[PDB]
């Protein structure tokens, strides 16, 4: 698809089975969910946004679909304001800035 | 142009006669830009991200200019760890996701 800013661009996620509703968002490095369970062991990570730092749960190779593209990544979970996905991800599905 | 996201996708401005590198944010309602002189008038906002909130400077009616592209829109000033471009200005030069 060709999606537009005139809103936020909000796409549904499915990861673990579940539908979610996430973030496009080209300036994130990394993609961060709100609290989940998710598969297998996690390391630290802490990231930085526009008010701070954050502590969060980083997983590996997991599989998660973005309006419907499959992609396998890493996933970092902890105490985000929305569900974002990063250029970890949008790179994956083939995603473009254009203009 | 089209532009990849391997890389962080950062861009220079002209603003307020000043040349800065900002990063195109979809993910962002506003334009942030850190400390910096604007004229006209302003009122104060917190903005959120991941970490928190930030107080910042609200300008309206800014000229800018991106990648050649004249807009102007609403920015804000204030103590972000770096400069974004949101979607109030991305719609103005023609800006989508694409995948
Ligand atoms: C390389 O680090 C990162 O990629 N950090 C990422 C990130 O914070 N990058 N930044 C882009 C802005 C992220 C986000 O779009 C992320 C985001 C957060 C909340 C919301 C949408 C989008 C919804 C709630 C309120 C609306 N808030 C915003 O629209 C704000 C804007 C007003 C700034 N939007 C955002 O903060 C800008 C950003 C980049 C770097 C840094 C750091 C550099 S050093 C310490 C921090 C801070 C901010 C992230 C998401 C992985 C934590
Ligand atoms: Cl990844
Ligand atoms: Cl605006
Ligand atoms: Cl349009």
């Amino acid at each position: 698809p060709q999606i537009t800013l005139w809103q936020r661009p909000l796409v549904t996620i499915k990861i673990g089975g579940q539908l979610k509703e996430a973030l496009l968002d080209t300036g994130a490095d990394d993609t961060v969910l709100e609290e989940m369970s998710l598969p297998g062991r996690w390391k630290p990570k802490m990231i930085g946004g526009i008010g701070g730092f954050i502590k969060v749960r980083q997983y590996d190779q997991i599989p998660i679909e973005i309006c419907g593209h499959k992609a396998i990544g890493t996933v970092l979970v902890g105490p985000t304001p929305t569900n974002v996905i990063g250029r970890n991800l949008l790179t994956q599905i083939g995603c473009t800035l254009n203009f």
